[PDB]
């Protein structure tokens, strides 16, 4: 994709800390930028639109090289537009913005500079932030996260994709979305159907694959902490139902690991722990606290959990599932999880820790985003059960407290018009270096 010359585009500043063992922190002067998805996209002899809503223009791209050639991201109008407004080291995202048209949800990058995004290696070290999320009712997904997208976006080695980084392009991530515009440099028009229920999305014949670290998918009522696997950790293309993941007939035919090793407390038998006026008390903000321990060689071996709140250190709930005990993301527990639940174990097919290992090794973007889900409702999140069908006494089928009805978007898109999230004062560090509390 081009660079856009209509709309100047502006990375809202966030402000992050990185904190040493002491636990001294600076802070780092980031940007936050916009995903390509969501911006306009237009011819670059003038105004006229290369894609509207769910439908490309054929004649600007009657394929995916000269789309490429012929097509521009431009400029965000982020508060305006989009609802996302970063003030200090607050990134505050809104579900619905009514502007000039209805925009629903957004997904952001943390920026080092115009052209780069930010990288992580979490190896030896915790990632931590605040979060608000009570505006998050059933069906919203609050999503913090990490992937191996290349740092300049791509444009290095995909001489069609001027774009890059400054315009939020390169994503990737374990399901191999397809519903991507723009896949390693060059368009997705080829093959492309509108969607049977959103209006303002579809799929290509081309999918974008990389590992994923979801530190935090949640909104009020449950939260997952979910690490994803991949054979190849950076940014790979897939085609059709070949892909795997959410939007194929065959989820676990792919190369990446679409379910992931996850760890919800209300998914793993402790109720009373996330929630509204629960142990972590998601009517007021609190902290979460995510660290990524290692063996003697500097492999993962385990992901831990705190959460802190009114000043206490909230260490993360025990699983209570008989055969899965632990309170941390660990090869024990996964292997266990999976052949308790009776769920495929793609996690471990995919390389698990080692495979997040080289995630890390190469470079994670932190993700921000607010989302609804047209799949399965976020019912995998917070449901009573998931699938709907399943019996609730079997382990692992409840997720949360929502009704097996709740979180359809053309419903929720009106009722949690409202709806917004907000992650702040960002820290990373080596461990136990980003917090404290009694
Ligand atoms: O065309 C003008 C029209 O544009 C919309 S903006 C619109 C984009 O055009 C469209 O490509 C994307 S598709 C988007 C999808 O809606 C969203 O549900 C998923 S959420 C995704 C999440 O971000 C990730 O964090 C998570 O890991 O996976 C989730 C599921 O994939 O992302 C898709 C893109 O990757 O949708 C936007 C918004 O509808 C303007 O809003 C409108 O005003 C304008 O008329
Ligand atoms: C992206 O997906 C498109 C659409 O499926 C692929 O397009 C096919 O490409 C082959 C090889 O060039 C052609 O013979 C077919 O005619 C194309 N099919 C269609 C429907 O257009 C394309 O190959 C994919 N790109 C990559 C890099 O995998
Ligand atoms: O595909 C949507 C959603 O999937 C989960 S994995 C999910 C499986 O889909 C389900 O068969 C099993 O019973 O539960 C697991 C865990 O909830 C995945 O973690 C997530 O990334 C994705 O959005
Ligand atoms: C597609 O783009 C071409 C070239 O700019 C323009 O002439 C035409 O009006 C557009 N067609 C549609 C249906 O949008
Ligand atoms: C960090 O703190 C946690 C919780 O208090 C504790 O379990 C752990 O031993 C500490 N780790 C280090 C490296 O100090």
């Amino acid at each position: 994709q081009q660079i856009g010359t209509l709309t100047t585009e502006t990375h809202p500043p966030l402000t992050w800390q990185t904190c040493t063992s002491g636990g001294s922190c600076t802070t780092n002067n980031g940007k936050v930028v916009l995903d390509a998805n969501w911006r306009w996209l237009h011819s670059t002899s003038g105004s006229t639109n290369c894609y509207t809503g769910n439908t490309w223009n054929t004649t600007l791209c009657p394929d995916d090289t000269t789309c490429a050639q012929n097509c521009a991201l431009d400029g965000a109008d982020y508060e305006g537009t989009y609802g996302i407004t970063a003030s200090g080291n607050s990134l505050r995202l809104n579900f619905v913005t009514n502007g000039s048209q209805k925009n629903v949800g957004s997904r952001t990058y943390l920026m080092k500079d115009d052209t780069h995004y930010q990288t992580f290696n979490l190896l030896n070290q915790e990632f931590t932030f605040d979060v608000d999320v009570s505006g998050l009712p059933c069906g919203l997904n609050g999503a913090l996260y990490m992937v191996p997208m290349a740092a300049d976006g791509g444009v290095s080695n995909e001489p069609n994709n001027k774009a890059g980084a400054q315009y939020g392009v390169g994503y990737c991530d374990s399901q191999c979305p397809r519903d991507l515009k723009f896949i390693a440099g060059s368009a997705n028009v080829q093959g492309w159907e509108p969607a049977s229920n959103s209006a303002n999305s579809g799929l290509g014949g081309n999918g974008s694959c990389c590992a994923e670290l979801d530190i935090w998918e949640a909104n009020s009522i449950s939260a997952a902490l979910t690490p994803h696997s991949a054979d190849t950790v950076t940014q790979t293309v897939c085609n059709g139902d070949d892909c795997g993941g959410t939007y194929s007939n065959d989820r676990y035919s792919g190369t990446t690991d679409p379910d992931g090793c996850d760890f919800n407390s209300y998914r793993q038998g402790d109720t009373s722990f996330y929630g509204p006026g629960k142990t972590v008390d998601t009517n007021s903000k609190f902290t979460v606290v995510t660290q990524f321990l290692t063996d003697s060689s500097g492999n993962l071996n385990e992901i831990k959990r705190f959460y802190v709140q009114n000043g206490v250190v909230i260490p993360n709930s025990q699983s209570t599932i008989a055969g899965i005990s632990g309170n941390s993301i660990t090869q024990d527990y996964c292997t266990a999880q999976k052949q308790v639940f009776g769920d495929t174990n793609t996690w471990e097919d995919h390389g698990g820790f080692q495979s997040m290992t080289n995630a890390f090794k190469a470079g994670m973007v932190l993700v921000m985003s607010l989302w609804d889900d047209y799949y399965a409702d976020m019912l995998w999140l917070d449901s009573v059960a998931y699938p709907t069908d399943a019996d609730p006494s079997t382990p692992g089928v409840a997720r949360g407290t929502c009704s097996t009805t709740s979180g359809v978007p053309s419903d929720i898109e009106s009722s949690a018009a409202s709806a917004y999230v907000i992650y702040s004062n960002i820290k990373v560090g080596p461990i136990n270096s980003t917090f404290s509390g009694t």
